[PDB]
């Protein structure tokens, strides 16, 4: 699949009010293809902490994009394996639209939900989902994270339900942006939303 993605970056039927969007997306992206040990079937806490580690390879002083990383890291669970990564050093607001990144990274935009009004509501819509079908990765797009010094904006991040032994079923937020807390709780995470709250998942299915 790693192919397909150097495939589409590449190729030359692109709108050129695209172009620079999607070369941003090309100066940034790594793919690492060696075959290397999976992660496991069934993902640990930790596990998620190593992924969101990786894709994660910005330069010291750089954040890169949300909207990047988060694809990238669920590109990176769907395959249980570290291939996608960024450096970018280009805006973390402006100049990447998730529908160019999810046509790049999966091959198409990925389906969205209806809004969620709070990150409660997405707790529980996640739950449901995997209670149905066993769901357990998502995309979370957000309307109005707070972020620093630039206060509400779009923002993208990753949910996946981890199974531990005897344990129900829980949401694990992981936020690889946000270098300071990467595996925030609900509690932690909903610091960054006021009322003025709406949400959308997302995901990607072989
Ligand atoms: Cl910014
Ligand atoms: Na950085
Ligand atoms: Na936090």
């Amino acid at each position: 699949s790693s192919q397909d993605i150097i495939s589409r970056i590449n190729s030359k039927n692109i709108n050129n009010n695209d172009s620079n969007e999607v070369k941003r997306i090309k100066d940034a992206l790594s793919i690492e293809s060696k075959e290397r040990i999976l992660y496991p079937q069934n993902l640990s806490r930790d596990n998620l902490k190593q992924m969101a580690r990786y894709v994660n390879n910005t330069y010291v002083h750089y954040s890169g994009n949300a909207v990047l990383l988060s694809a990238c890291l669920h590109y990176n669970i769907h395959h249980r394996q570290d291939i996608l990564s960024s450096k970018n050093t280009a805006s973390p607001t402006v100049g990447l639209d998730s529908a160019i990144v999810d046509k790049i990274i999966f091959g198409h935009e990925l389906n969205q939900s209806y809004s969620l009004n709070s990150i409660d509501e997405v707790e529980k819509e996640i739950l449901n989902r995997y209670d149905i079908k066993r769901e357990s990765s998502f995309i979370i797009s957000a309307e109005n994270y707070i972020a620093p010094i630039i206060g509400e904006s779009g923002h993208d991040f990753n949910a996946v339900v981890i199974s531990e032994y005897d344990k129900k079923p829980y949401v694990q937020f992981i936020d690889s942006w946000k270098t300071s807390n990467i595996l925030p709780s609900l509690q932690e995470i909903k610091k960054h939303f006021s009322s003025s709250g709406e949400f959308y998942v997302r995901a990607y299915d072989e």
